[PDB]
Order: C-alpha cells, then sequence, then structure tokens
C-alpha cells in the first residue's frame, strides 16, 4: 500500500481507457475475418 495521491487516481483513468480501446480491437478484427 501507498498514498497513491493524484497518481493512482488519474493513471488508473488511462488504464481504464486504453483498455476500451483493446476491446474494440477484438470486435474490429472480426470484420476482418467474419
Amino acid at each position: 500500500m501507498a498514498e497513491m495521491g493524484s497518481k493512482g487516481v488519474t493513471a488508473g483513468k488511462i488504464a481504464s481507457n486504453v483498455q476500451k480501446k483493446l476491446t474494440r480491437a477484438q470486435e474490429k478484427v472480426l470484420q476482418k475475418l467474419y
């Protein structure tokens, strides 16, 4: 554990955000195959 001030609350938002882009990639590749 630690302080996790504006570091975890901020950088944590980017992680979740980029995650969406990865999930979108998965659904998009299906367009190439299927």
